[PDB]
């Protein structure tokens, strides 16, 4: 039995002794102590200090730099007055075992988290926080696994589940294991379940992702280096791809024109050494080594060597089969798979690498690409604030960069979504690439509007989401920011008690953007796509659809779904339409170009001239 306390709980007369002493575990509440939140786990109290108002929240700790700790004060009550009587104080600390208070530091130049800890209560001058400007964030959902990499599943009408996975452990990995651990969420019921995957002898961390043709994911080397899995949505089975022909980790594959996949760098697993290209054939199901695409041009400069240097490659599938390589190499080049290969420099984007800096095409009609942050190294470096637009024309011919406005922070693995009106959401990261640390993770996401060529600060997130994070687009056009941690182990099954688990976030977070409230902070309406067929098209035809609660004519766009690790989101991209209405009936013609228009499913999104968008219809672009 458990007795819950006046909303604590331990596992009955020293029960009520040990919550008096807050050094008493030896408890059974929730979630641990450890672990970080975005609400009070335990019923909050209110306090006045002869002024102008304070939330309190027992057991919880808030960590980071503090602007002061001082050491003479035994009341929740006195530290409310320090925190009072000290300039720009929003948030201060009460410590139970030694009668100290500390007032943390101002944010969000500080990244400050909320633990849970018995020895502590946290104290904060509640935030006004308006969604119409700054968006607004949902409580932390627990996770079976580490969500180091995710995938939306195909479905009709709209998708409904996020697969993620980790390796052969839900928090660990070592080398090849042939086994990863799976976590399967539905966000239309709450869902959640895992299983593990070892028919395919496949431990798919740190792997190349792309989703082909027929919308099953393509899962590419990784810590088994030279083994490929098809996840089929059909099924909701894996099956095992041919080999590749040069085993890999930590590579970027990306869908072509054509339906090919091709794929160049990952150093990391297989030989230490840099990778050449190779592209799969679905058809044929048969890759072919292309010696002539040249890991040398697209080499980074690391301070760890090759290891690094051709890892998380800024790939495109673009015009006729070409591959645009946006960076992270300080510059960019043209990749093909005619003969055994080609490549050719297209573009100097800056003058240092970016390594894990995020990129998305935000609008492939015109050639457009977004990117920012990174870090000249893959760790141990400070991570730079510059960004740029990139626009490619005719493939094999010079491309062109726009720097545009610094982010608000510095950020080395982060991760960014295109949104429906074409805005890219850029989340998590922290000031200087460290892996397996919360060290200075930036809480603020960051809306980048083209349009505006703007930035503007967004609601903070609750936990840092830095190496091993990932960010996604929803079909409710929200984004999903989720995982960081996982532990290195020699040996696979060896136990995971000497690792750090403060870095694991073994769950996510869920972030509505402006769009969707009103100014008073109300749900806007958004439009219904009340009816479209769920027959696949093809380039240059027609769609049709049935819309109905807007006002005024809506606006469509076409948002490829999402595969994400490692800041790499290589099967994203968002296709703006031009749409005819006549009454409540829309129409589109799609681009003439699989370049521009990469076969596989995507979201279709109706949005109000507000910019308010529909939950999305499920689109199957085909050969
Ligand atoms: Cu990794």
């Amino acid at each position: 039995t458990v007795w819950e306390t006046p909303g604590v709980k331990y596992t009955l007369e020293c029960a009520k002794i040990c919550d008096s002493d807050a050094r008493c575990n030896r408890l059974t509440n929730d979630l641990p102590e450890g672990a970080f939140i975005s609400t009070c786990s335990f019923n909050e109290t209110s306090y006045r200090v002869p002024e102008t108002e304070y939330r309190i929240c027992p057991d919880t700790d808030y960590t980071g730099v503090n602007a002061k700790v001082v050491e003479g004060v035994t009341t929740i009550q006195a530290c409310a007055e320090l925190c009072s009587n000290t300039q720009d104080c929003r948030k201060s600390v009460f410590d139970h075992i030694n009668n100290a208070c500390a007032i943390k530091a101002a944010e969000p130049a500080t990244s400050i988290f909320w633990v849970q800890d018995k020895q502590f209560s946290t104290i904060r001058l509640p935030e006004n926080i308006d969604p119409a400007v700054k968006g607004k964030w949902g409580d932390l959902i627990r996770l079976p696994v580490i969500p180091v990499a995710a995938y939306i599943v195909p479905s009709y009408p709209e998708p409904s589940r996020l697969l993620f996975f980790s390796s052969w452990s839900n928090d660990a990995f070592s080398g090849a294991s042939g086994m990863t651990q799976f976590g399967d969420y539905d966000f239309a019921t709450g869902a959640i379940s895992q299983r593990t995957v070892t028919n395919t002898h496949h431990d798919m961390f740190c792997p190349g992702i792309s989703q082909l043709e027929d919308g099953r994911i393509l899962i590419q080397g990784g810590s088994d280096a030279d083994t490929v899995s098809i996840y089929d949505p059909a099924t909701n089975e894996f099956t095992r791809g041919p080999n590749m022909t040069l085993a890999r980790g930590y590579q970027t594959s990306c869908t072509l024109s054509n339906g090919k996949v091709f794929t160049i760098g990952g150093a990391f697993s297989g030989e230490r050494v840099g990778k050449n290209g190779e592209v799969y054939d679905p058809v044929a199901n048969a890759w072919t080594y292309l010696p002539g695409a040249d890991f040398r041009p697209m080499l980074t400069n690391d301070h760890e060597g090759i290891w690094r240097e051709d890892n998380h490659a800024w790939l495109f599938g673009w015009k006729n089969g070409s591959i645009f390589q946006a960076g992270p190499s300080k510059d960019q080049h043209w990749y093909g798979i005619q003969g055994n290969g080609t490549v050719a420099k297209a573009a100097t984007r800056d003058d240092d690498d970016a390594m894990c800096g995020v990129w998305v095409m935000y609008d492939a009609v015109a050639g457009k690409i977004f990117s920012a942050g990174g870090s000249p190294d893959y760790t141990d470096s400070p991570a730079t604030q510059r960004a740029h637009i990139t626009t490619i024309g005719e493939p094999n011919t010079p491309a062109e960069v726009e720097r545009v406005a610094d982010m608000g922070f510095p950020r080395g693995f982060a991760n960014a979504v295109v949104l429906p009106d074409g805005q890219v959401l850029v989340t998590g990261g922290q000031r200087m690439s460290l892996v397996f640390t919360n060290t200075d993770g930036i809480l603020v996401a960051e809306l980048f509007n083209p349009e505006t060529r703007e930035w503007k600060q967004m609601a903070p997130m609750a936990v840092p989401r830095n190496y091993h994070s990932v960010s996604i687009l929803l079909p409710d056009a929200t984004v999903f920011s989720g995982g960081g941690g996982m532990c290195w182990v020699q040996n696979v099954g060896d136990s995971t008690a000497g690792c750090d688990k403060t870095v694991d976030h073994s769950d996510g977070e869920i972030f509505e953007p402006p769009y969707l409230f009103n100014e008073d902070g109300s749900r806007a309406a958004r439009p219904v796509i009340s009816a479209i067929s769920a027959d696949p098209i093809k380039a240059g035809a027609t769609l049709t659809f049935t819309v109905e609660g807007v006002e005024g004519q809506g606006t469509a766009a076409l948002i490829r779904l999402g595969s994400v690790t490692h800041s790499v989101n290589s099967d994203q991209r968002r296709v703006p339409l031009n749409v005819t209405v006549s009454g409540n009936e829309y129409s589109a013609t799609l681009p003439d170009d699989y370049g521009i228009l990469l076969p596989g499913y995507y979201y279709l999104f109706v949005s109000t001239p507000q910019g308010t968008p529909s939950i999305a219809k499920t689109v199957h672009v085909i050969l």
